[PDB]
């Protein structure tokens, strides 16, 4: 008996399929690709990822085939896109064996962490948390989800970012540092995981400011692309 309508819950299309998957907490993994941790001025060897947040409802869904006009976000000059694989929890569970971890994964698909990079960075040098940075308006476009009955649990994916043409990210899932068996395993330590929860699992190096009028796409083999224009404020 609410006093108002709820927000409806976010829902990812599914590719070839009329149901949708209704979004329930959105993990994100930070520094999962070695080259990436050192261009940002981290050593992936002696300092491991780590875990952040968005709300569901910045989680937006692109159709494939469509173009989301993204509005550049409020309090920042420094607006950074960053190519994921997504992972979506179909199973839940707390501290899930590495070995039945992707048996958990329902299905994949490309997203962006839409970073307000200069927020972001100034909560690090601050030791603050990063939700002004991280966990804003619309800040993670996704595209339609695979499910692994379709696309099974791929090890191996080239993983690529373009603006207006230029490749600015291509690497391969195989080089994430945590897996995505280790990722849902570790993550599963410090929450119960549920059906519904998705993994951005994190981004290669290339990460980059895009303006206003600037066209992304994103691509993961197997798992299409995301395309996304950033529009005025
Ligand atoms: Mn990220």
């Amino acid at each position: 008996n609410h006093l108002f309508a709820p927000e409806a819950p976010v829902s990812l299309t599914i590719h070839g399929s009329d149901q949708t998957f209704p979004v329930r907490r959105v993990y994100c993994v930070g520094r999962n690709y070695a080259a990436h941790a050192r261009e940002m001025g981290f050593d992936p060897e002696r300092e491991p990822p780590f875990f952040f947040c968005k709300p569901a409802d910045a989680v937006v869904p692109v159709a494939a085939g469509s173009t989301l006009e993204l509005a550049y976000p409020s309090q920042t000059g420094n607006y950074h896109y960053e190519i994921e694989l997504v992972a979506a929890i179909g199973k839940g569970g707390c501290d899930i064996p590495l070995e039945q971890a992707e048996e958990h994964v329902w299905g994949y698909a490309v997203g962006l962490d839409m970073t307000r990079r200069d927020l972001q960075m100034r909560m690090r040098e601050m030791g603050r948390p990063w939700e002004i940075g991280k966990a804003f308006d619309r800040s993670a476009p996704i595209g339609p989800l695979y499910p692994a009955s379709q696309v099974g649990h791929p090890r191996h994916a080239a993983i690529s970012l373009q603006v207006d043409g230029e490749d600015r990210q291509r690497s391969d899932i195989d080089q994430l540092i945590w897996s995505v068996a280790e990722t849902v395993s570790y993550l599963s330590r410090f929450f119960e995981l549920r059906p519904g929860d998705l993994v951005f699992t994190g981004t290669p190096e290339g990460v980059g400011a895009v303006e206003r009028g600037e066209r992304m796409l994103g691509a993961i083999d197997g798992l299409g692309e995301l395309s996304v224009r950033v529009v005025l404020e």
